[PDB]
């Protein structure tokens, strides 16, 4: 891993909420890791008034599942380039659904609750198995 890097005082007040900074090829590593989590992607951009939303309702969501021990990450502005274009939610704002160490999917829409419910259910159904492929390395030379 990294030392952790806190880019501005501007991304650090997020590490001041919580959640782990990922990039897009380190994310691989932390998902087999963690199992059971989710990354937020670079979500709302500013707007005019503040008709914005910011990560403040992912809390809930979190809680309202407490099957799972969720492990939170953020993508930051450009991870969330590759990272979105990886998982194929394309270039916007989501939540990757992670759980048994694999991909369920991606929460594009849906924004209110209730319907959120029912609609990442119908993802998140039955629990799987991860095909379980971990290559962990001490010092091959870095």
């Amino acid at each position: 891993m990294a030392n952790d890097t806190p880019f501005s005082a501007l991304w650090q007040r997020l590490l001041t909420r919580g959640w782990q900074p990922v990039e897009a090829s380190t994310v691989d590593d932390w998902i087999k890791r963690v199992g059971d989590g989710v990354i937020l992607l670079s979500s709302d951009p500013r707007r005019t008034p503040e008709v914005s939303d910011n990560p403040v309702m992912i809390a809930e969501l979190l809680r309202e599942f407490p099957q799972f021990d969720w492990q939170v990450a953020v993508a930051d502005l450009e991870q969330s380039e590759a990272i979105g274009d990886r998982f194929n939610v394309r270039r916007f704002p989501a939540t990757l659904v992670f759980t048994d160490g694999k991909l369920r999917g991606a929460l594009s829409g849906i924004h209110p609750w209730a319907e959120l419910l029912t609609l990442m259910r119908s993802i998140v159904d039955t629990p799987a198995a991860q095909e379980t492929v971990q290559l962990e390395h001490h010092h091959h030379h870095h």
